[PDB]
């Protein structure tokens, strides 16, 4: 019942590409991948090999295939203690979902500031840019349910836990930089208004539904966020290629006392990037799970994630000074009035052992801060507040979710609060009170200071009465819509317009799909018109009259909103299709391979069967999947090298391989007879941009595709896919 | 007041077809449809309209849009009990998933015997053709979570909760008539096995992974469920057109006391129908909703879905006269060996309120049996009866999961059992245990009988001694796959082939294929050497020697065992995609969806864009959704009616459209110049098999087209389809 003689059972605890190996829990195999964090989880860390099969009790169990009956062929004997305790474990396993976002992907990793940031804050954690801070981090989408698809239309969530010498800090943000409600009373509304209905509970990782655009057109507060969702935002390409944002402001305070307003950025280092609809929602039926599988993949590969830390900075006297209020988390602060300056960076480089005991049960929570942070009185923050930590009472069984591993703060923490269920800790102080002279008054209070002082809430001025009222500065819902619009590139701003036509079409009652359409028409009266067309809607006058929303303090556009205007193409950890024949030409692999190495893209061999090809010159190529089996959809770019094409020339699949590769922009690239694919594709002997051709695949071929690459996608192709039936 | 004021917001409250109108709540579509038990939630049904909004301790709310804060830029406030009511209520939910099917859809119904069947079982439901019983139903898959898609490759569930007049009888199946395992002991294996794996958490809904096979193939009692999950038994069209199966021998006890061993039969009235692999996996990511969905409009189009219980029934002396044991849940019985005997009707014919609360809540459990039923020593059964108990304490968190309302019995329940969290029952009895005086006695046990009496145990013989030790009767393993092979038409076969070289393909540690190749090669030789070939595999001459397993009791087929040898097409409830132009022939269309409503069979009306398109003769044509929006993965069959095809002919999805349905295996029918398609899918001027052509939809045309639907797929069509590349 054994492993196989060779040892092909256990994967190389050394990096290795994506497919070479069987993926494994990050301690097996990286093994001397280590931070404080990782090495203080030791304690739970449970081995297997050499390690007789027990009770939870520690009792040795004899035959683990069989229950204990009366007689082979007998009844069940109620005092088989072994059955039982095995099944009442399984059938206790599950634990509720988190309420939103209860789908995610996470891994280990750690952070370091480029300089110190005391002129600014007193968090030790950017005190010195030789301190290293273990982080965790968690990537989510928000509507669907743990086992939904990652390439939904959605929000991704971007929670980073930072273990601290004075605390744990979470910073719980999202891949855009606002949200879609003003204030926290109404989350229930708008996420139950996203949620599958709850009469039927349909549909699944789906705003395209009545009560979503229901909600939308009655709440214009929402029209930002659901741009910016509408938008290629909501399907990227990996959690490696998207931004992060904290949304709301917050506060830092240096040692002086001094209060600076301050957002949160991730930035990419591996560049922005994002799917196209037709293949993003086809790719939830072919992997579920291409961006759980993508970031551990990247990770055992040796692509950590990586991004940088940066902040918007706002003075104190400053507050006032837009023409939107800082503290409403549905207005963004363009980067052109205000610049992120670089604070520091961040490395994820090690995947989890266990999902559930590590990713699962890890708890992130917005009010988790330290000194040299505060917040502000942004209304849908101060709401969060209360949530994260409530919610944990129940997902985690109870208020020690603190003591649950992946938790656990690596700094100390004494305290007198005392038992709770499932209580780890054993407290052995004489007091559970304070002040106590029966242990001296400890554990104590310390005062604030510069570092290593106690939490002193920033002394703000509170004037006004008690009200439950909006602030009238936040009454304004069209002019950050807009600034995004005519931020994004003409085939952006198409995609924007397939992702509300395509969504409201689904919406069954044709008034809710007008009245959103009236939404839009305050807008942009082009995005209005153009989604109308496509729902056979027809702007009235009135409508074709309405002004457009004012500039954002005199802009006319800000680039950084869009995905693609300004280039930051990084192809390393990307990855190319290689489609083989029965006998490859073995010099056009070489150079093909050799190149990719170069800039780290890796490859994926695929045929018409698994097993192995022999090319030309005796070489055995191992395949890795089959065209069917690992469609296009799961590749950056496509590359044919020559050889006995005759062997896949009549093929459908390899054929249908390069029709929905060409149909969502991605490079091809065909060498020597391998160019007779161009036919299907309907290229002119001519060829065109974005199809690499040549004899054979040389320095310049590879060249070329690999520039290609770097651009992500081939846009100019847009025109020309309409046409084409795939 | 935000309806729109022509009532549209609305759905009517009459059998509308799929797409006419939105969902709803199933009390709020079809108020006059009832049974006892629907009747019997009245009680916690709530309402809405007319009713102010309050808090849950009743308060009235007089700003539901905003926090109570200090100034209305202010913090918020703690006394804000409103704010916290309604988030602490949101933050808390979720509760546990099932651990397994936790992803099911669920509506009410009713059942009626044919006849009284007194002289087999006591059992009061099956007593009396007047006696109707209220039913829920609840179908699902088995591996993935909640949020997981519908149309994956898995077993699927078929659990039916009884509410009868002697207490709750639970019929727990599935849709094929055996189970992987022998032994209850081994399920959290099994079941860790299939599921996602335990490092990353992947793959979701999906059996096509490293662990699974690699228990299989150690395991070789599972080959006979696997052969079933990887033919298109795994891939259902709709919860209405599978079979169901209790898998188990359980027995009947009639008055006299006699034990008939029985195990249990669902029958689709609608017939058996199956997607193909390719259809399915890529509905999972255009509609993951789709089983759930179709259920929900079937029922409320008045397709009520229908299945006929059938015992097989086999006398307590013949225990022993089959080459399998009656009690290995692993092995079937041949319906050739013993026939199904009709027992009565259910009828699914109301949805569900509110999901979470009827759906998501129900607990069922194969140990609720009631008096004129009873267990087997199936040591699979057995170990059941322990988990479905033991799962609802974290589930439903605790032991009154009985008084959630769709739970509860609709008979009387009185007892001494007392408190539990969620108390609902308040008990008045003077006495909390028994035997008593201080209520004489009351609530008292009833000595069993025919009719109303106590539950009594068979008094079956036990012999043995206490053992862990497998029956040496279950140590057979192949000749089961093999009849199940042996019965399936050829087309039937090839698509087993492909399921395995499909899954196996995604098995990363290539020694785990050749393993299950050499399994495959003790079932059928053609099947092995047909997934061998897949996979680049040679058969050693071992292999090419091993002597197939024997014939079940002298049976070389049993064409019950097929999907579609024996024809049992309907095509009432399936729908139609029509391909509309800008000036459709009407003449056409009349005659076409007049033909289809004449059989109940529905359609939607597709075209580029939502709104309207006008005919010929001016007749305005209401749009449906666009050919992207309701791709032909979701439909039986595509009919293109004669009009200005040159509208439609060079749109790129229109074609893709006919090339995927035609791939799918699916009835197309082309009138007029919609020949000109032919090109498309390359068809020959003289035409095919499965192809419906003519000059216009009149005559033979709709017939053609409906012989095709009721023969479900066009099966002659394999050879052709591999080429085209779709
Ligand atoms: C007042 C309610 C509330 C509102 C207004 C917000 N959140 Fe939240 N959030 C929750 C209440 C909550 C929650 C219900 O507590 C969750 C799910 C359950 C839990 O553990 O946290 C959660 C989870 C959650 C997660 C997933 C953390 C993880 O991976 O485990 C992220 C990334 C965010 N939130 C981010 C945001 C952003 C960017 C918001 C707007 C700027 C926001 N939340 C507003
Ligand atoms: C000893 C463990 C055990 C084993 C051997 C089985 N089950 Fe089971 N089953 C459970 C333990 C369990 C459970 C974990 O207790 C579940 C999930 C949560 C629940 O309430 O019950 C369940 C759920 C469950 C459901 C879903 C009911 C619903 O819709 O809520 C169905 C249809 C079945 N089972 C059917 C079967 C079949 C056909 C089996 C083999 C013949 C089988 N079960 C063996």
């Amino acid at each position: 019942s054994l492993a196989p003689e060779d040892g092909s059972h256990r994967p190389a605890a050394e990096p290795t590409p994506p497919g070479a190996q069987p993926t494994a829990p990050g301690s097996l195999k990286a093994p001397d991948t280590r931070n404080e964090k990782l090495n203080s989880l030791e304690d739970v860390r449970k081995g297997s090999e050499n390690y007789a099969l027990t009770t939870n009790q520690g009792v040795r169990i004899a035959d683990d295939q069989n229950s204990l009956r009366a007689g082979s062929r007998g009844p069940t004997l109620l005092e088989d203690f072994i059955l039982r305790e095995k099944i009442t474990h399984f059938d206790h396993e599950r634990i509720p979902e988190r309420i939103v976002h209860a789908r995610g992907s996470a891994a280990h990793g750690y952070f370091q500031p480029y300089k110190s940031l005391s002129d600014i804050t007193k968090a030790d954690f950017l005190s010195d840019p030789n301190k290293i801070t273990p982080v965790f981090v968690r990537f989510s989408t928000v509507q669907g349910g743990a086992g939904s698809a990652d390439t939904v239309r959605d929000i991704r969530g971007f929670a980073t836990k930072f273990y601290t010498e004075e605390g744990i800090f979470d910073l719980v943000g999202n891949n855009t930089p606002i949200f879609f409600i003003q204030d926290a009373h109404k989350f229930p509304d708008f996420v139950h208004a996203v949620k599958p209905e709850p009469h039927w509970a349909i549909p699944q990782g789906q705003s395209a539904h009545d009560t979503f655009w229901d909600y939308v057109s009655l709440q214009p507060e929402t029209l930002h966020n659901v741009m910016w969702a509408m938008s290629d935002r909501g399907i990227p390409r990996s959690y490696r290629t998207m931004e992060g944002f904290g949304a709301h402001t917050f506060r830092l305070i240096n040692a002086e006392g001094k209060a600076t307003f301050v957002r949160f950025h991730w930035k990419p280092l591996a560049g922005k990037a994002s799917l196209v609809w037709d293949e993003a929602q086809k790719l939830t039926g072919r992997d579920p799970d291409f961006h759980r599988r993508e970031l551990w993949e990247a990770i055992e590969a040796g692509d950590f994630p990586e991004y940088e830390l940066g902040f918007q900075l706002i003075p104190e006297e400053d507050e006032f000074k837009f023409d939107f209020d800082l503290l409403d988390p549905t207005k963004l602060i363009p980067e052109e009035l205000v610049p992120v300056q670089r604070v520091g960076k961040m490395v994820l480089n090690r995947n989890p052992d266990n999902f559930f005991a590590e990713n699962e049960q890890a708890a992130f929570h917005p009010g988790h801060i330290v000194p040299g942070l505060d917040f502000t009185n942004d209304p849908l923050l101060q709401g969060r507040l209360f949530s994260y930590t409530d919610t944990q009472i129940s997902r985690l069984g109870g208020p020690n979710f603190h003591e649950i591993p992946i938790n656990r703060p690596t700094c100390p923490y004494h305290n007198f609060q005392r038992d709770g269920m499932h209580r780890m800790g054993i407290d052995t102080n004489p007091a559970n009170y304070e002040p106590n002279s029966i242990n001296d008054n400890w554990p104590r209070e310390t005062p604030p200071g510069p570092k290593r002082g106690g939490f002193e809430s920033y002394q703000e001025r509170v004037e006004g009465n008690k009200v439950r009222e909006r602030s009238p500065s936040f009454g304004e819902y069209y002019s950050h819509p807009r600034l995004f619009w005519l931020s994004q590139t003409p085939f952006e701003q198409r995609h924007i317009v397939d992702g509300f036509s395509f969504e409201l079409s689904k919406v069954v009652r044709p008034y809710i799909r007008e009245r959103v359409v009236d939404q839009l028409a305050h807008i942009d009266l082009t995005l209005a018109q153009a989604v109308a067309k496509n729902l056979g809607i027809e702007l009235t006058d009135d409508q074709l009259n309405i002004t457009p929303p004012p500039d954002v303090n005199g802009l006319k556009k800000d680039p950084s909103l869009s995905l693609y205007a300004i280039p930051d193409g990084d192809v390393k950890g990307r990855v190319v299709a290689i489609l083989l024949n029965d006998e490859v030409r073995s010099a056009d692999l070489l150079a093909i391979l050799k190149a990719l190495k170069a800039k780290g893209v890796h490859a994926k061999l695929l045929y018409s069967r698994m097993g192995e090809v022999t090319a030309d010159d005796g070489t055995v190529l191992p395949i890795a999947a089959t065209f069917a089996g690992a469609p296009s959809l799961t590749v950056d770019a496509v590359i044919v090298p020559c050889g006995n094409i005759a062997d896949i020339a009549d093929n459908g699949d390899a054929n249908y391989y390069l029709m929905e590769a060409y149909k969502h922009l991605k490079p091809i690239a065909l060498a020597g007879d391998a160019r007779k694919f161009k036919a299907t594709i309907k290229i002119a002997d001519q060829g065109e941009e974005g199809i690499v051709e040549a004899d054979s695949a040389d320095g310049s071929f590879m060249d070329e595709l690999l520039t290609l690459m770097a651009a992500h996608r081939v846009w100019s192709r847009i025109p020309k896919i309409d046409k084409i039936p795939a």
